[PDB]
């Protein structure tokens, strides 16, 4: 009966009679129990997106290079790599990266808490990030536009949702899109998430050039430092076989229904790879690898932010290309909102014949902490799809988001464990995100060729031309053309 | 009443006893009817068929090649292209194969219908021929197998499956077989062809090389003639632009259910390239073109096999690299036989309880005409699943295939209008065969992981790493890691 007492004195004080725990019956340990299972299912976040954000050339510019024999490093050089002031930079900014999505998913968690009596979780999703990390701002430096920009579209953009969903529009501005392009958008950005994490620059290496076709299988392992082809040797690379295990446990994790998934997988892939002295191992023997293992060496830190604090550039809304990369994050946004929030609230006892009590303040608590993460070195949050643990368990309240906030308190003090989570064991967390996003093509209607055609287009667009706006566009102008009446 | 005398003088003749034309309930008239809408539908591949195995490193090789300011020509600079002697022999190879793959579609199709009493047709399909054209004796004379060990290996597996289906045997052999493996493989050999028809080397050019990213748009304009690097300019190409207007008019062909659709947008790009003179045109100034406008015309022509006649090699089947090839192969002829003609049989009064009446010799003349086939320059043949037009409209007998073959008579005595369709009309056609392909993912079961991430894997690894092979082999691989128990 020692639970009884404990549920009932938390019920009978003030926070059960401010979150109501008599009505909705629920219990302290069932929410509790909730939110511990939301967060391992969601954890996997915290390490995949600072690894997706820290490779997409971060404040770290031109003017932080080292010293050559030359008179000064030019542009291309540096930014490939190879580079020692460069790599302190990147390995810098990556620390800080780790801290900035944990404070981003506590700031918005605690919002959806206490704002609005719903249990749910935010972090800055995937979609978004894959868009402005290899898109936008490209692969160190790369594209048209520079990485102060991007975080002031992405103000810009949560300014204009909030505005938006304030005074009641979005209600009927998100249901006059076609249904089929958004499932083939959700599909797409799947199919294009999973195809980032295999390149042999961001993922496992499944994938490179050719000269004759475009693409070509290259799991090799004569793999030169510079620029990464290889120089014979196929399949028998020492560090994909590795990833591919973790990915086969992380598999076999999804059937007989275990807690969490993908965070063991990626925990047993690093926890092998921390080893030092195989030829699999994240440490090397130069001096990066001496100062990783020297930082790594303390297990606990309390880092603080230096290098991407808040810091907007509002001086390049002048030209085009980049309005462009607003109008297409507002559509993915408006997207996915539309249809994951109002899916998430039928599995719990919350949906109504015409209202869901509390829609209107979780509309605004997920465009309102955008800017939040805008003016901290991130990307926009949506509420998670895989917070299905708790609803599927327990809790009807804000139990849930509170407590995944002060659980992601215990996740910003171990920095160090963190921030040396090898580049190949990210790859398979992207191939199953990208199987789960995928998962819904069966709901398209296939039949009439009016949405075939439309759908296969958009699916395919995107991951082949390695560019999330073209499958919108040419999604859009088809379905315009064909309907010309 | 003019029909109805022709009708049963014909039904009273021998022919209709032959054929039983007064059971299962059908007319003359209504035979011939079917028979057109069928060869209306399938016509398309005349000309696809013949362009996909023309640019395939056919017979023509180094040895062809014409003469230079140096000694002798080295391997990789004729192959390439930008040589006289090189391009007039693709040309006469060009030419020859569609005679080919008429005589190949004929002798089958007859076969079909005299051995068999059943109402469809055949002739080398995509798949196999997608297969063998660009992964096995690749681009060109690129890869490792020569094109003589393609056709060798095709006269293997066509005995072999002769073989195999002679003696029951193959019943118990395609039943073992995984579900989900099945429409797996049928999706990624779909987007696999799709993607195909997107390369500036085959297809319309929409997809191209980059340094950073594997792949990025560029239907670009100012196009080196050496490669195909442009030099400036995005999407204002006016090839492409023309190719999707051609693609546009095939889509709004399919709604309103049009008889033929794919042989009418194919035929109107090349009647508005045919004009001589505009930057669209496919007859230049230069010598080639020249020749080309002097072989067009004529309009009728009877031409005669002479170069990839009946010439095989048995001499390669002692090394390795190729035998893989012909277990793959043989893999997908069981995957597609075993499910394409049982489903069409149902749109048909025949299928029965348990047997089908006519399958004992469907199977073995299907495998029975690709010995003929292998020995002819073209690939193995397979029954149409684009017949469905005959079995809606009526005939339950064989005046679909004998009919089909008379028609087929008159459309190789067409050469010089089928060797003249510029290389960006076929696009089209394969981005919608590759959409039918595709439109069969919504009955996989999407809801076990088991089945989700092996389906998903397989259809993946086939576009991004251009090779059927491979996805197979990755399929297979993780359903058996998986089920290890
Ligand atoms: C809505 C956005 C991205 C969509 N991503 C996600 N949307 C919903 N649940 C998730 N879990 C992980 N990522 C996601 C960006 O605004
Ligand atoms: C079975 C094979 C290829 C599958 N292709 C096709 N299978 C069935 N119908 C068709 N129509 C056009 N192509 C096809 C090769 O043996």
């Amino acid at each position: 009966d020692m639970k009884k007492h404990l549920n009932d004195t938390v019920s009978k004080s003030f926070i059960g009679r401010f979150f109501k725990l008599e009505a909705r019956k629920t219990t302290f340990t069932t929410e509790l129990r909730a939110a511990t299972a939301t967060f391992l299912t969601m954890a996997y976040i915290i390490t995949v997106n600072a690894n997706i954000l820290a490779d997409s050339g971060a404040t770290c510019s031109i003017n932080d290079c080292s010293t050559v024999a030359s008179s000064s490093p030019p542009g291309p050089e540096c930014v490939l790599g190879s580079n020692p002031g460069y790599e302190q930079c990147i390995s810098r900014v990556k620390k800080d990266l780790v801290v900035a999505t944990s404070l981003s998913a506590m700031v918005g968690s605690l919002a959806m808490g206490l704002l609005a009596n719903l249990p749910f979780g935010l972090a800055p999703g995937m979609g978004a990030n894959a868009y402005i990390a290899y898109n936008v701002v490209g692969f160190r430096g790369s594209g048209s536009i520079s990485y102060h920009t991007a975080m002031a579209i992405v103000l810009l953009e949560g300014c204009a949702f909030l505005a938006v969903s304030a005074l009641g529009l979005r209600g009927k501005l998100a249901r006059l899109i076609p249904q089929t392009v958004r499932l083939a958008c959700a599909v797409g950005i799947g199919m294009f998430i999973a195809f980032v994490g295999l390149q042999m620059n961001q993922g496992i290496g499944l994938v490179g050039p050719d000269k004759s076709t475009l693409v070509t299988l290259t799991a090799c392992a004569e793999t030169d430092p510079v620029t990464g082809a290889c120089l014979g040797g196929k399949m028998k690379s020492p560090t994909f076989w590795l990833a591919v295990v973790g990915f086969l446990i992380t598999s076999f994790g999804l059937m007989k229904n275990v807690k969490g998934s993908m965070i063991y997988g990626i925990v047993f892939v690093t926890a092998i790879s921390w080893i030092r002295g195989t030829q699999v191992t994240i440490f090397p023997h130069t001096p990066l690898g001496d100062s990783n293992y020297n930082y790594f060496t303390k297990i606990v830190d309390f880092h603080k932010i230096q290098s991407t604090l808040g810091a907007i550039s509002f001086t390049e809304f002048r030209k085009s290309e980049v309005w462009v990369a607003f109008a297409t994050l507002f559509y993915v946004d408006l997207l996915g909102t539309t249809g994951v929030l109002y899916t998430m609230a039928e599995i719990g006892g919350f949906v109504e014949d015409g209202k869901f009590e509390g829609e209107y303040a979780a509309y605004l608590v997920d465009a309102g902490s955008s800017v939040v993460g805008s003016a901290l070195g991130v990307t926009t949050t949506a509420t998670f799809v895989e917070s299905s643990a708790g609803l599927k368990e327990g809790g009807k309240t804000g139990l849930t988001a509170v407590i995944v906030g002060l659980y992601f308190l215990a996740s910003m003090f171990f920095t160090p464990l963190v921030t040396n989570v090898p580049r190949w064991a990210v790859g398979p967390s992207l191939v199953m995100v990208g199987v789960m996003m995928m998962g819904v093509v069966k709901d398209i209607r296939w039949g009439e060729t009016k949405e075939a055609v439309t759908a296969f287009v958009t699916i395919l667009l995107m991951p082949l031309t390695y560019s999330i706006a073209n499958g919108i566009i040419a999604g859009i102008g088809i379905y315009l053309a064909l309907s010309m009446y």
